[PDB]
């Protein structure tokens, strides 16, 4: 099949491009703008990292992040998957976003922790760009962090933890009626001073874990932590 | 229990009927239209068979489709589960009309397709009914394709394909942020002549097999193919 | 970790208090009134016997409801988790209402019934309290009664057989697509007369234990039925 680029059983993720999408289903697919060539990540567990991975791919190409919608899923666990439509005009260059996407999922899981009763993840960067700034309302340009803990309460703490840890600025609160597909997460999203954003971070993470462990279970990454 | 007609291990499906339902829970449903009598389909998952099945039904009946309701489910899965009220004014016309979509059920499951990463769903008639109508958006009288993906992005290339495949008429196109319980569907329904409809639905099939089968497991139907 | 007050198996429930909440964050969240402490209960599995739990703890203490949000969770079921913040002046008064729900879970899972197809979960009390009222719309200081089944039919019929036994009056009936988070629950909610509600639960239990168990499995309480 000439639409698929790659999957990765890291979040069940397939990355796949249209190069000249038929008008009439374009017409019906919610995007912020039109484009004739389409790249599509799509994964069952996961939005947070995927996004961060299509940020990447959207630094590394002329790709336009135009759609980030959210399947409530992993599978049984409290998250959501991801959809995330990318657009240009060049087949190839959606192919190359798609790639690094996909070639950046080992990176952004680094600090998705999970345990039996919930999970916790962080995500962090000095740059966002249009993929974090559509799907998480990050400020494309300027640091970036996003501090999320299952069930959710936990992820209240670990956002009051890190704000009191440095001077940063929140950006929102989603929580399990406002702002997520009824997910068990409570997520904060800052900017500020990179340097801030990742103190911040990485106190919620030390937080988190410590709650999230008191059900029994020391949580788990399953590639090497990448926020430090 | 006289409101029983019956359950199946297919989508742990339920069917009942309540002969005179009580008005006051009957002003708390969100029905088209009140009737004293009702005919209730309920699973745990699948949302599109139980609509197509149910489909069966009224077409074999007097009831009419007045709710569709849709739980995000299927256990674990990417899909739906299914609330289906009918409404009539026979209690023994409710039966024959869920005894009716129990019986199709072995049917209208013959091209779901599961594998550990997703699942694919296609429908097709050459008449769609009311629960079609009400349920997915089918025209009444004719003819419809419903071409499912899982995880939903599957389904986008699905329904390009279809498109490409005859001159059908796109009705909608659902996915996890429009139109669907934030599941991880892209779903294409479309209208047309019955043929370039079969056409397009079977192609998306074709496509979506392929496409699923990249995460290492070949996607297998519990019963045999219809369309 | 000093905002930790207690975690619980059932549910896997986690109880915190934020002393001092930081009035950024506050103001982000999604509360009826602010206060600088708060009590938070979370879990994975179950809304309605949280809630009620917290409805001891709210009876027990200064501290208010503010806040009752709604995961469709159940780690695969067909039901909800929950997060419920409660407001007070007192880090102490906020962590003596959390151990408070803590130590009701035991209770509040004895009419929560689970089997492969689904679950029922019924929920009594003779004077609702806060957590009652701003997460299952109770009437405060009345009797209150929830009615909960799923694949979400089941919920319909309990719902209906209830209203037929004793003459109460429903609040509310929540659905998939009406008042729940895409849950697979048809719930009735009631008041009146607490004899009278107590009937009406019951007989909605009894229905739904033999519609449930139509699947093949006898559904089954982890904890002594309370009601």
């Amino acid at each position: 099949v000439p639409e698929f680029v790659g999957a990765s059983e890291i979040g069940d993720t397939i990355g796949m491009v249209i190069p000249r999408v038929d008008q009439q289903l374009l017409d019906k697919l919610h995007v912020t703008k039109q484009y004739k060539t389409l790249g599509i990540l799509s994964d069952r567990t996961g939005a947070g990292p995927q996004i961060m991975a299509m940020d990447e791919g959207i630094k590394a190409t002329n790709m336009e992040c135009i759609d980030v919608e959210w399947p409530r899923d992993t599978k049984g666990g409290g998250g959501h998957g991801c959809l995330i439509i990318i657009g240009g005009d060049d087949p190839a260059d959606a192919r190359q976003a798609i790639r690094v996407a996909l070639d950046n999922l080992h990176r952004t899981f680094g600090d998705v922790y999970n345990a039996k009763a919930g999970h916790l993840e962080l995500q962090f960067t000095a740059r966002a760009a249009g993929a974090a700034h559509l799907g998480l309302g990050a400020v494309e340009g300027k640091a970036f962090g996003l501090i999320c803990g299952c069930p959710s309460g936990i992820g209240v703490v670990m956002g009051d933890k890190a704000l009191k840890t440095a001077g940063v600025e929140p950006l929102n609160f989603t929580s399990p009626s406002h702002g997520t597909s009824f997910s068990n997460e409570g997520c904060l999203t800052i900017t500020g001073d990179s340097g801030a954003v990742r103190q911040a971070v990485m106190a919620g993470r030390e937080v988190g874990l410590k709650l999230l462990s008191q059900f029994g279970e020391e949580p788990v990454n399953d590639f090497p932590s990448y926020i430090k």
